[PDB]
């Protein structure tokens, strides 16, 4: 596995495709899928969304040089904006000098909210629900033996109480569900529906919404990169000076929401195209990322940029990453399946980690460029 | 202009395309563009982003029944998720009973940030900059006579001071620029570069970042809808009961960020596909929307749902809407140009208003469904 892309700026799209096909060991059928338009026939698209009358193409590029937890990975990106793919590739190249990106993940835990109205003693009812947690978990897991056998399923519950609202008290049960390699929305929505009668019995209330939370802060991807001054040095600027410029740009985003919005937008320039190319739901990843960015009480940067004790630049990111390898468009779209093969993905967690590293690299590309522009 | 889509569930994609082509008076060439895949030849895609090796298709559907400020509009949506296009169409149908959606916009004002370091008297330097505002505005406008002649250009400046940061004091000049029908990023970035030497002279400091803000809170789209109880009544439920359920769901999103993230995600299910189909930058619209959602100190709902004095349900939305009709992918992508024709757009402002109405309708579809699910 080798993600270096020698001379890709000079190759034609056909030559880039043949190189990738060779590098990833794509079959002759998969190579054909890419060499002609229409990999998603309208008959397939017609079953994906409603009122289909055609298809809409995004350019599909590949970012090179990425290395994550010691393994090279080629990264397909479906996006319309110039500079994005080249900046990701270049920052990944610089990151190779320290051995690449280092990533980790929490378990793939999604929240399902069960909203209960009509309970006049919600704090006491919360204790009753928590006392019955084992029964509620068993009820949540009773319909999905396949997920259970994989090691997934509902693992825990939380209860949150909003005692004073314009609509009366609300008690909200969260089912915490390990969804393995799925995005998980339909799985956790169904579990929420399954536990509603039991929650109504325990609380005496009336269940209304039964729905996942897109603030997927129990399903986090993490990525870290370190670049020495010599790695960052250019003909015109020392690496030391570039590092100080990156730190000035980062602190600006940390203290000013007007800058943080642009700073985080740059991150999603890297993340969203990977999400789109793998057939995943880019609205869910956007909502989770930007909502997480405001968890402190102010909308701020999703990344951190620092200097370690020896003076090297260190970047880090932590953000919700609800993505899947199965289900939805990732199953039906022939090119989405091809994207997973190009990336050689083993789990949704791994896809989330690679995406977080691409977002971190994209952020660096923007900060480094903005700080070295004359 | 008529946006009703009779029997579209029963038609094939080819029949839907021929209907739309007839309804919008599409040319025979435009009809051909839609009837075969590959409306974006790789040679065109190769000039849009880097390392192009192919293209990636999204399903392209049309949401029907939308009526905005008294004018019917057909709405193309590029997205991968089921239920989205049908829910938007259905809620637009219900909105027709009150005459459709009512929308408005601010002027198309974008912020460019000019970050100044090294100023030890930033509050005093801010007064010096504000005193020189006329000179700075004239300097910002000196290179873009075409934009000026259209009525655009830099109209005002603000100065914000961060006197105590881990990197020293920062003084940030905002150029407030009317960008007419462009998204505006490259226009305002260039103006920021043009005023940097003058800002350095006035302040004695050193300009670092010169870059637009994606928190485009001076470029707002607004949309409102009203639905009576009889309009919302179903076979199984009174309109009165459905309205109370929508209000319960809305208040949940207003007080709980875990719900607000899902609630706002549903809005972007409506907005982003329009943005993608018109060749616009969906990361910019996402960043602006979700950052605006946290402006109060908590991440909360972008919409408001209320009951008016007679008992009708009233929904409203206000959010940044940086979009364009010219430049970027909206010029190069043949289907993006076709999307603008289908929508018959007269200004970027109008596109922003239609998108905000689609987001409001999409939100209602989710709240109404979640509240009427048994």
């Amino acid at each position: 596995a080798d993600s270096r892309l020698p001379n890709f700026r000079a190759l034609t799209p056909a030559q880039r495709r043949d190189f990738l096909a060779d590098a990833c060991g794509l079959s002759d059928a998969e190579r054909a899928l890419l060499a002609a338009p229409g990999a998603l026939p309208l008959a397939l698209a017609d079953g994906m969304i409603e009122n289909v009358f055609g298809s809409f193409e995004l350019p599909l590029g590949v970012a090179g040089n990425f290395r994550v937890n010691g393994r090279d990975v080629l990264v397909p990106m479906a996006v319309e904006e110039p500079s994005v793919v080249a900046a990701a590739s270049y920052m990944a190249k610089l990151a190779r000098e320290d051995g690449g990106f280092q990533t980790s993940s929490t378990l793939p835990l999604m929240r399902a909210q069960v909203q209960v109205l009509g309970v006049t003693d919600p704090h006491g009812a919360r204790l009753a629900v928590l006392q019955a947690r084992a029964q509620i978990i068993e009820r949540a897991n009773s319909r999905d033996k396949v997920l259970i056998g994989l090691g997934g399923g509902c693992k825990d519950i939380e209860v949150h109480v909003f005692p004073d609202t314009p609509r009366g008290p609300m008690l909200v049960v969260h089912l915490i569900v390990d969804v393995r390699d799925a995005m998980g929305a339909n799985t956790v929505n169904t579990m929420a529906e399954s536990v509603a009668p039991l929650v109504e019995k325990i609380t005496g209330g009336s269940v209304r919404l039964r729905i996942l939370s897109n603030l997927a802060d129990l399903r986090l991807a993490r990525a870290r990169v370190r670049l020495t001054p010599q790695t960052l040095a250019t003909q015109d600027r020392s690496g030391e000076e570039i590092i100080e410029g990156v730190l000035d740009a980062y602190t600006f985003a940390a203290i000013d929401p007007y800058r943080a919005a642009t700073h985080n937008k740059g991150i999603m320039n890297g993340i969203d195209p990977v999400i789109v190319a793998t057939g995943n739901d880019w609205r869910a990843v956007e909502a989770g990322a930007h909502a997480y960015a405001s968890r402190s009480g102010s909308y701020t940067s999703l990344t951190r940029w620092e200097k370690d004790a020896g003076g090297a630049l260190v970047g880090s990111i932590e953000l919700p990453m609800p993505v899947g390898l199965v289900g939805g468009a990732t199953k039906t779209h022939p090119l989405a399946r091809l994207a997973l093969k190009i990336m050689d993905l083993q789990s949704a967690q791994q896809l989330g980690e690679i995406a977080a590293a691409v977002g971190l690299a994209q952020n660096l590309g923007a900060l480094r460029a903005l700080a070295t522009e004359g």
